[PDB]
């Protein structure tokens, strides 16, 4: 009679905190170069809950570098003070590299609660190189000593400034990262951190956050490694400083989102792509990496087998034909260009809000991979990624407790090769839907309690 998937309400795993993506390296400078219609229209797809991916995080990089040459993000303190005991010589512009707009109508035009601001590297008069390019590590650092002296605190004190002049402009940044990829030496920002180091920073950092002004004290995240198994291996050092930040983060480059870390911190997936393949806009032709079906399979696995409590593709809306971005902006034409990648993660974000706990569903198919959660507001969105034909799909709920009341309403939606994030139909009868999962999709289907 159909397959029926049950949710076990009962039975909880992680939180997830949402779903997003970054405009750093003056990507946001691109969607700002665009006619206004077009502005809006890329700020839609990343942000909008109703014709639009609905992400839920942005992550911000805290610019490193002495201008805005090429696509580098200035600092709001570009200049040497000379020693790290003078005052630091801040020159807030207002604008950080166009993200404070875009951040600013994510929060106050989208609702958007979850700002994420890492720094790729310190500036260069703050490292063994005296460049925020090349590597290097902040001087001071145990085996990092520096004839200009110890810039540790000043380090500290510079991130919880950029923090407040995000206050000062009404956004609060609720997530800080100091590093970025700290095993790669880059031709860009990059900073070179052992484990040991990352904990020798959190033990500087935390006391300076916890004793500053900041209205909202922001939970310091580490290390954005280049995998999980690089990450991973951080953990050991970190241990010692576990009271003292509160997200561990990695990318989805050097290895997979395959396996719960160790680690008493929400984990989240804080950067994937294709970053050089062949544009492609395509949700399903051969299961290649640019393509959408791909990318909600590798949500489904970093939620499902990596325990992620989020999930951000690297960039939203750029320029140029690589898939290191969701969505294609046309700088000459002014037009904006969702790929299925944007598709593929809005399908998850629209449905999975932030603060939901995932939880237990059961009865899949061997061509159906499923995955459930319970929104604050009590309504449970159900995940199918279908990989057969059409699939006539009964979803119910069941629960161990008598405060868990029954569903009033049922709505569906699919992504595939025709639709994106389009409504079907979802058939409600007593406590059950009925929606027929359409052929090589990702279908989300929300049973909602009664709003009257
Ligand atoms: C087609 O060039 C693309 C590059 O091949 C690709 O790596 C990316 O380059 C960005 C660079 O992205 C980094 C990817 O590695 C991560 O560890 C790191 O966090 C990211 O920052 O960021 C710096 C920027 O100057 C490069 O452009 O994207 C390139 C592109 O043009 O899309």
């Amino acid at each position: 009679a159909g397959t029926t998937l049950t949710v076990d309400l009962s039975t909880t795993y992680q939180r997830i905190d949402g779903f997003g993506t970054s405009e750093a390296f003056q990507r946001a400078v691109q969607m700002s170069r665009l006619p206004e219609e077009g502005q809006r229209r890329a700020l839609d797809v990343l942000f909008s809950t109703t014709n639009g991916a609905g992400l839920s995080i942005l992550r911000n990089g805290i610019g490193s570098s002495p201008d805005m040459s090429s696509d580098h993000m200035v600092s709001i303190a570009p200049k040497s003070p000379g020693s790290p005991n003078n005052p630091l010589i801040y020159s807030w512009d207002g604008s950080d590299n166009k993200q404070l707009w875009v951040s600013q109508e994510a929060v106050h035009t989208y609702g958007v609660k979850t700002i994420y601001a890492d720094a790729w590297s310190a500036p260069g008069y703050m490292k063994t190189n005296g460049n925020d390019a090349n590597g290097g590590t902040l001087c001071g650092l145990s085996g990092a000593q520096c004839a200009s002296g110890d810039w540790r605190q000043a380090y500290a004190d510079y991130l919880t400034k950029y923090v407040e002049f995000y206050q000062e402009s009404n956004v609060t940044v609720t997530h800080l990262g100091f590093i970025n990829a700290p095993e790669l030496t880059t031709s860009y920002a990059s900073m070179r951190f052992s484990a040991s180091q990352a904990a020798e920073f959190i033990r500087i950092l935390y006391p300076t956050i916890q004793k500053s002004n900041l209205t909202y004290k922001p939970t310091i995240a580490c290390c954005d490694a280049e995998g999980w198994n690089s990450q991973a291996g951080m953990l050991g050092a970190l241990s010692s400083v576990n009271s003292m930040f509160g997200l561990v983060t990695a990318h989805a480059y050097t290895s997979q989102p395959g396996f719960s870390m160790n680690t008493p911190h929400p984990v989240w997936m804080t950067e994937a792509a294709d970053l050089q393949g062949a544009w492609t806009s395509a949700w399903y032709s051969y299961g290649g990496a640019g393509e959408g079906w791909t990318w909600a399979n590798n949500v489904y696995n970093a939620i499902v087998n990596g325990n992620a409590s989020a999930y951000l593709y690297w960039i939203g809306a750029q320029t140029g034909n690589t898939n290191s971005h969701m969505v294609h902006i046309d700088a000459n034409a002014g037009t904006v260009e969702p790929s299925k990648r944007l598709w593929a993660l809005g399908q998850w974000s629209r449905f999975v809000r932030p603060g939901a706990r995932r939880v237990a569903v059961s009865g899949a198919s061997g061509s159906l991979r499923t995955a459930a959660f319970r929104n604050e507001d009590g309504s449970v969105a159900v995940v199918v990624i279908n990989s057969g034909g059409d699939a006539a799909v009964n979803v119910r709920l069941a629960s161990s407790s008598s405060a868990d009341q029954q569903p009033a309403s049922a709505k569906a939606w699919a992504t595939d090769n025709s639709r994106a994030i389009e409504e079907i139909q979802a058939s409600f009868a007593d406590g059950v839907a009925t929606v027929n999962v359409p052929s090589r999709s990702m279908t989300t289907v929300v049973l909602y309690p009664a709003a009257d």
